[PDB]
């Protein structure tokens, strides 16, 4: 009954869209048209506290507007979403959270850094260095599998408690 307004971002292909479906739906959407951005809602127990998720699953382009500003500025907690195995897309993990802060005008913005796509055998992207990522903003870091459902339950309810904290 508690509502948190949570933001999926990261970039094309990452897993924005399985993950949210994986949490909603339970099952792994091999496609997903990559256009679409929308909201769903999903009730959880976390900490044995009921709430509603509202998940916004962004989409887009690469277009700067004030316009997604609002839309962005809705959120209270925000996924930074990489793959373990797209290089560039944990090189646009910068981009996301100076964004997201300065849409949110604070430092202490609640978010999660998710690596995932973390069932494939091979990663270019290292744990170490999405930790030492994670840990020079101050944010955890959560390994997922959008397709097994590894971490998928923690990343999000990570983020629930980080949105409880802040408030
Ligand atoms: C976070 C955020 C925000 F918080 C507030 C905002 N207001 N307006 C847009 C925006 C965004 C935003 C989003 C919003 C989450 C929907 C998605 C993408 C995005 N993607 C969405 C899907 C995946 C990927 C391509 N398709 N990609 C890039 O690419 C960057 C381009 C500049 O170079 C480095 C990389 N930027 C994006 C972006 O920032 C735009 C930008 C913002 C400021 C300056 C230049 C470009
Ligand atoms: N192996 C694997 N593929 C995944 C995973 N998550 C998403 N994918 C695939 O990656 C593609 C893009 O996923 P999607 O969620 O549409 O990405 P979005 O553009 O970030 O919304 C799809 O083919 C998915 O099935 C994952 O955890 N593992
Ligand atoms: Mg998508």
């Amino acid at each position: 009954m508690t509502e948190y307004k949570l933001v999926v971002v990261g970039a094309d292909g990452v897993g924005k869209s399985a993950l949210t479906i994986q949490l909603i739906q339970n099952h792994f959407v091999d496609e997903y048209d990559p256009t679409i951005e929308d909201s769903y809602r999903k009730q959880v127990v976390i900490d044995g506290e009921t709430c509603l998720l509202d998940i916004l699953d962004t989409a887009g382009q690469e277009e700067y507007s004030a316009m997604r500003d609002q839309y962005m500025r809705t959120g209270e907690g925000f996924l930074c979403v990489f793959a373990i195995n797209n290089t560039k897309s944990f090189e646009d993990i910068h981009h996301y959270r100076e964004q997201i802060k300065r849409v949110k005008d604070s430092e202490d913005v609640p978010m999660v850094l998710v690596g995932n796509k973390c069932d494939l055998p091979s990663r270019t992207v290292d744990t170490k260095q999405a930790q030492d990522l994670a840990r020079s903003y101050g944010i955890p870091f959560i390994e997922t599998s959008a397709k097994t459902r590894q971490g998928v339950d923690d990343a999000f309810y990570t983020l629930v408690r980080e949105i409880r904290k802040h408030k």
